[PDB]
């Protein structure tokens, strides 16, 4: 399906580099590093990066999973500090991301870098029903 | 969407602390720690927490997606050892958390505290066609 | 819901240990290694590791999510590299698993051991609407 996504632009910067899906038939969208400078993440250090970008899903039958990247996990070992991020759909704060250095090299983090992805999916809300067996 | 989702209590403790979406647009569910005592996690540890409680999604067509909790894996290195926990329709066990410290200070886990995000969403199921080429 | 998957077999070895659902109600299918022979693991460290199969998803409507198996993950630290995997719906390359030692033991992944769960779930493809306020 395609959805229609009030997106605020934050930080001015990043008009320039705003998400994009690559193709038709990508599942994420990319999120860059909005940094004044680049950020040196030593093995294990955790860094709040911001993304100079709100989004507001509205719709609480969706949610946005954040994702690290193939590339810069798999490689690099730069991925979440929160290991997988969700939005909420009445979440319309700056998204940040919890970036953390999880192997051995230290990493130098460029400004507009792409750094985590952002899927969105289908969600359910429970309504509990307490039960003495299944 | 909403679903009925049965729920059984395993340790009559956990009455006074039932998963509660915080606000109609949220995506996930806290679940939290059933805990006689605090445990201390020590960097690299991984402890197995009970929740107790069981769910039963029973529609085929549905899984729940266990997630670290955003602050605790941010600012404290507080995560899951098998970092996301998928929960079948027909899984009807205690909903156990694998707690692993990722950071590098010691931390004291309480009980009841919220320990991770239970997010329900639709699966499919895929029939597979072997193909020589795409 | 169910899909018809085109499957390629790469590697002849795997018509043998194709993925298959558990059961009726299982969410996810286990993706195997495809080796010649076991892989040492040190703590920290990070393989690719085939699995000799290529899928081709098609339907732009739904992604995969790749997970880490919960006994691998939480009883011997052996996760994904990349944390989540997120196969696109027209990818159809080989499936690779970053495949990494989170934990602090030396573990000997076998030749066909599963290794990782794959999901398929619903997405959603956004129109940006770029707002000064939401």
């Amino acid at each position: 399906h395609h959805m229609k996504l009030d997106l605020k632009i934050l930080d001015a910067r990043m008009r320039d580099y705003l998400p994009k899906y690559a193709t038709t038939g990508s599942a994420g969208l990319d999120l860059r590093a909005c940094l004044d400078a680049p950020v040196t993440l030593k093995p294990g250090d955790t860094a709040l990066v911001p993304t100079g970008l709100a989004i507001h899903l509205a719709d609480p039958g969706y949610a946005a999973l954040i994702l690290p990247r193939s590339g810069l996990g798999h490689k690099h070992g730069i991925v979440l500090g929160n290991l997988v991020g969700l939005i909420d759909s009445d979440y319309q704060g700056e998204l940040m991301i919890s970036t953390w250095n999880r192997g051995q090299t230290e990493f130098v983090l460029n400004p507009f870098e792409r750094l985590a992805q952002l899927v969105i999916v289908p969600v359910v809300q429970a309504t509990f029903n307490i039960v003495g067996d299944f």
